[PDB]
């Protein structure tokens, strides 16, 4: 649907109202293997497919803080759904954040590279930062960090707000539940594992959904 791009699951897509939405930070949270790093991996092809297809004709980028991009993967998504591997990969710009530092510059540096290559006819029109929190937590120990924490992460939540609604593109950012906090960034969905293999999405009502050799499937 429009400015949506699909999960690779109609269940999964249904909840969400279409899809996953460009002008918005979607963040999903759940614990390893919960699927959504593959949820990342699958919407990094989709983006790439025409609108009737569940894409927007784009090109993703992927911000990895804590070493789970995986390009073989991308490319056993793009060979079983039958796309060209080299094609998708190609389409994929990786980036390593390596302190929550470097991180919240990233997005400055995002946001000047989209900016030179207005007139290219595929932009970027997905964003995915894996494991949001993860620097922010080791980076900021002890009680008395906690404020400072909380504060410098809402400020990189904001800038890529702006960077999503700037150049329209799609924000996907995953993460893990918290005992305390907190969004007001957001739409935020939880992932738990299901019966046999299957994975279960609600929002923070329900959808099934399962990990194939294609990514996201019903
Ligand atoms: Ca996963």
């Amino acid at each position: 649907t429009i400015g949506r791009i699909s999960t690779g699951s109609k269940s999964l897509d249904k909840l969400l109202g279409g899809g996953i939405e460009t002008q918005a930070i979607t963040e999903v949270f759940g614990e390893f293997g919960s699927g959504k790093t593959q949820l990342a991996h699958t919407l990094a092809v989709m983006v790439q497919l025409p609108p009737e297809e569940g894409g927007l004709n784009g090109k993703a980028m992927y911000i990895d803080t804590e070493n789970t991009f995986r390009p073989e993967r991308l490319l056993e998504i793009a060979q079983n759904r039958g796309l060209d591997p080299d094609e998708v990969l190609d389409n994929v710009a990786y980036a390593r954040a390596f302190n929550s530092n470097h991180q919240m510059l990233l997005v400055q540096q995002a946001s000047d590279m989209m900016k030179e290559l207005l007139n290219t006819d595929r932009p970027v029109k997905l964003l995915i930062v894996d494991s949001l929190t993860s620097h922010f937590r080791s980076e900021y120990i002890g009680r008395g960090a906690l404020a400072e924490r909380q504060q410098k992460l809402a400020k990189h939540l904001a800038d890529l707000h702006r960077l999503a609604n700037l150049y329209d593109i799609a924000v996907f950012v995953t993460n893990q539940v918290q005992a305390n906090g907190g969004h007001s960034a957001t739409l935020r969905v939880y992932l738990r594992k299901g019966k046999g293999g299957k994975r279960i999405a609600r929002l923070i009502g329900e959808a099934v959904f399962s990990i194939t050799e294609k990514g996201i499937e019903d």
